[PDB]
């Protein structure tokens, strides 16, 4: 609510292969791949060997073309400013013949002012975007060595020149698509008198009394005189107002400061998914010069502490989150950019991502630093489902360069995205780095180099991610916590240091250790682990031919970076299931697997608390068609493992773990609440469905807030045959006093292998409307971690990759907006015996 106006530059662009003469519509946002596939100037870059076919491209210069209208009204606006949120990257921006620009990271928003360059009539925007890997030769040739970015699939690490985004070049999970344009919006801006540049809503204090913020305003006046203004603050919840501030000014020509306290008596806390309300409030800050509202800003805010304690402890070095006094068990994924063309990625499915979040049970995510610093939507919609966000700075995997050209770049790129995020709630830290330093000292490096070079990484190293990140830091976000790196000193291969800050366990997958390891190899916080999986058939599918289906086969090994790949899965899948013949059950048991596996760690990871402090999975999602560690596909499928992941999440967990011959059982609670006079009910069933043996009651249990306790040991010897090991489950139920449930869980005593599974049907009533399918499952046998498997790319379903138990009917809903009455959802549902004779 003020006079300017914007005009949205997002329609009425073309693009052409520099010196072709050749334009074609495009669409911005967008990419240059976007706008070549969508005139079928290029293959679909995700099918088949299409990958090869499309890197033509990152040789060839692009350009794009724009022409809009300007009123002599608008030429008479005080002051008119064209904004680019985003080029990518190397960015020459001519208007009406006036070169504005040399746009030089993709991760900075330009702020350009154009009034005197403006014409009554038409006006020209031209953008040339120069190829980064052509930008970027002569300065790789001058370097005289090749920076060991393995994930850059190129002969020449061209990659760490570029302020782009790393994954755009190839990475273990993703296509090289190295592309180019406006990546995100352009918009002109006519307005009178000043812009808000920044509005920052510092919080002095947090009490359950009172909330002390200071709103800093940096307002850009464009006219030559002196201006009386007023400013304003309104703070406001649902509507409704909450307090005002107001403060007389005359703003001089330029940039002024301005800073206005404000207090929130009695403030309602903003609280992570789990313990409560993610409350937001509206601060509104305008400029008002006489009756005119002249500018205004808003940014919803959240009132809460997030403190990070990383302190020498009895154990080494604790790393957690305190939220609102609180220590949080952090429970969420490293995220990465959901695809290789980042303006394809819509609304709607960002808003999807984060209902996957929120409904396993999540309380934090990992922005990767190989990814981009997500847009507003991202952060906004973190704020509105409770979810932490830990932010890497945009450096992965390899040392970078560190000249001063080089920093002062890096430097723009820091204070830009600091004060872009600092606003959010959900903003928990900052951290500079992925693995930097971890490559530096133990992926070798140092005997690839000379020791010139070597000590050249090393003291380059120090300058940007000891100095210059943290001072910026400490500059623009002086209250969040930084971290050079992550892991900052934990080393998998190195037990001593597992006591010390985050680690990334790389022993289950790289190092082959059994899931069983992540019982025994506690990190004081899991940052990273993760194990892979073949998406499901319909996924392969949008990329292979069915002559194409084959575990080590050509387009699966071109779908699959990691190149130990299709090996490990096997091998590991062999070690607790019988390896089936079939491609499609194989890909069937290798979602159960990585589902099982990773269920596992997650739960090793609560019940050892406090010792460990949170688990972040690698990884949650995809860019595109592939074999990766993550939970959803490119196509918002989930996995076994989402499933999982929300099972081994829920704020109350029944966790029975086997070892030695012996079964423990912990009861693992992330509520505010301690609970009372629970029972602990068990048995043992067969898989026909016959109890073997009494009910075990374990009455007059405490289950005390965020804890994980244990209640019972039983040694399995004189309590079960082997025979019976192989035969039978143990079923948990926890309920209250009064014998209402409030948990439950399944316990197998054998690798799914070495079950004496019986051969079953599992039968189904379906019941289908518009947008929905109700299907009723029943066996009167257990049928092992059953897979309810439908061609509707996107389905949703109440629950899949569930054990349904002998007798045991179970309700399961499929939502999808492609669901039509009266062209019956076809259904396959998948049991581990099927798989095998
Ligand atoms: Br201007
Ligand atoms: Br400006
Ligand atoms: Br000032
Ligand atoms: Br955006
Ligand atoms: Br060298
Ligand atoms: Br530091
Ligand atoms: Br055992
Ligand atoms: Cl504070
Ligand atoms: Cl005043
Ligand atoms: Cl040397
Ligand atoms: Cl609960
Ligand atoms: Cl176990
Ligand atoms: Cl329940």
């Amino acid at each position: 609510n003020d006079t300017s106006e914007v005009m949205l530059l997002d329609t009425g662009w073309e693009f052409s292969q520099s010196g072709t003469e050749k334009w074609m519509p495009a669409t911005v946002p967008g990419t240059v791949h976007q706008d070549l596939i969508s005139h079928e100037l290029l293959p679909n870059p995700f099918y088949g060997m299409n990958e090869k076919k499309i890197q033509w491209v990152e040789n060839e210069d692009w350009e794009y073309r724009t022409s809009f209208i300007v009123s002599e009204e608008q030429l008479n606006r005080d002051g008119i400013q064209l904004i680019f949120e985003g080029l990518d990257t190397y960015a020459d921006v001519y208007l009406n013949g006036s070169l504005l620009l040399k746009a030089d990271n993709m991760f900075v928003g330009y702020t350009l002012p154009v009034k005197s360059v403006l014409r009554k009539g038409e006006n020209h925007l031209y953008i040339y975007f120069h190829s980064p890997i052509r930008q970027t030769l002569p300065q790789y040739a001058s370097n005289g060595f090749n920076y060991p970015a393995d994930n850059d699939h190129h002969e020449k690490h061209l990659s760490v020149f570029s302020r782009k985004a790393p994954y755009s070049y190839g990475w273990d999970w993703g296509i090289r698509m190295v592309t180019s344009g406006v990546w995100r919006p352009v918009t002109l801006r006519f307005y009178d008198i000043a812009t808000i540049s920044d509005y920052y809503v510092r919080q002095l204090s947090l009490t359950d009394e009172n909330a002390r913020l200071s709103n800093e305003l940096i307002v850009n006046q464009i006219v030559p005189q002196k201006i009386p203004a007023e400013v304003r603050v309104n703070v406001s919840l649902n509507g409704t107002t909450v307090t005002e501030v107001k403060q007389q000014v005359t703003l001089q020509p330029g940039i002024n400061h301005i800073t206005l306290p404000a207090e929130v008596t009695n403030p309602v806390r903003w609280m992570p998914n789990g313990w409560g309300t993610p409350t937001l409030y509206d601060f509104s800050a305008q400029i008002a010069c006489g009756d005119r509202i002249v500018a205004e800003q808003s940014h919803r805010i959240g009132l809460r502490t997030i403190r990070v304690v990383n302190e020498k402890d009895k154990d080494g070095e604790s790393f957690y989150f305190e939220v609102n006094g609180i220590p949080m068990f952090a429970k969420g994924a490293n995220y990465i950019p959901q695809d290789a063309l980042l303006p394809n990625v819509t609304t709607e499915r960002y808003q999807t991502l984060f209902r996957d979040m929120k409904e396993a049970n999540m309380n934090m995510v990992r922005i990767w630093g190989g990814g981009t610093y997500e847009n507003n939507l991202f952060y906004d919609l973190a704020d509105e489902n409770g979810i932490l966000v830990w932010q890497d700075f945009m450096f992965a995997c390899t040392p970078y360069p560190s000249d001063p050209t080089f920093l002062k770049r890096v430097e723009a790129e820091a204070v830009y995205n600091i004060r872009r995020l600092r606003n959010h709630a959900s903003l928990a830290m900052w951290c500079g780095n992925n693995e930097i330093l971890e490559a530096l000292k133990y992926w070798g490096f140092e005997k690839k180099f000379t020791p010139e070079v070597y000590q050249g990484l090393m003291h380059g190293y120090d300058k940007l991610f000891r100095e210059l990140l943290p001072s910026t830091v400490k500059e623009f976000d002086s209250d969040r916590f930084y971290v050079h790196s992550s892991p900052y000193l934990a080393n998998w291969g190195r037990p001593e240091s597992w006591g010390t800050g985050d680690s990334h366990n790389w022993g289950v997958w790289y190092g082959k250790k059994p899931f069983e390891s992540l019982d025994t190899d506690l990190p004081r916080f899991m940052s990273e682990f993760g194990f892979q999986s073949f998406p499901e058939m319909k996924t392969i599918a949008a990329f292979a031919a069915p002559e194409d289906y084959q575990i080590e086969s050509e387009v699966m090994n071109a779908h699959q970076k990691s190149s130990i790949g299709n090996s490990l899965i096997r091998t590991y899948m062999e070690r607790d299931y019988i390896i089936p013949e079939s491609f499609e059950d194989f890909v069937y048991v290798g979602l159960v697997l990585q589902g099982q596996g990773m269920r596992h760690g997650l739960e090793a990871h609560r019940r050892n608390r406090p010792y460990c402090m949170g688990t972040l999975y690698w990884q949650l999602n995809d860019s595109w068609p592939v074999v990766s560690w993550s939970s959803i596909d490119y196509y918002g499928n989930w996995k076994a493992l989402h499933y999982q992941a929300k099972r081994a999440f829920a704020p109350v967990l029944i966790n029975p773990i086997q070892q030695n011959d012996s079964l423990s059982v912990y009861l693992i609670s992330d509520r505010l609440d301690t609970m009372e006079q629970m029972t602990l009910e068990m048995k043992v069933v067969d898989f026909d469905g016959k109890t073997l043996g009494k009910k075990i009651q374990v009455h007059s249990l405490e289950v005390p807030a965020n804890t994980s306790k244990c209640v019972y040991r039983a040694k399995l010897d004189g309590w079960l045959t082997p025979e019976d090991c192989r035969r039978s489950f143990l079923k948990l139920i926890l309920k209250d006093k009064s014998g209402h449930q409030v948990a439950e869980s399944v316990h197998f005593f054998r690798k799914t292998k070495d079950l004496q599974l019986p051969p079953t049907s599992v039968s189904y009533q379906m019941k289908q409307t518009d947008g929905k399918c109700e299907l009723t499952l029943f066996s009167s046998m257990l049928a092992k971690d059953i897979f309810i498997e439908t061609p509707l790319q996107g389905a949703r379903y109440s629950d899949n990759f569930f054990d349904l138990l002998p007798g045991e009917r179970k309700k399961v809903i499929i939502t999808s907006p492609r669901i039509k009455k009266g062209e019956e959802l076809p259904v396959n549902i998948k049991h581990i015996r099927e798989t095998y004779k």
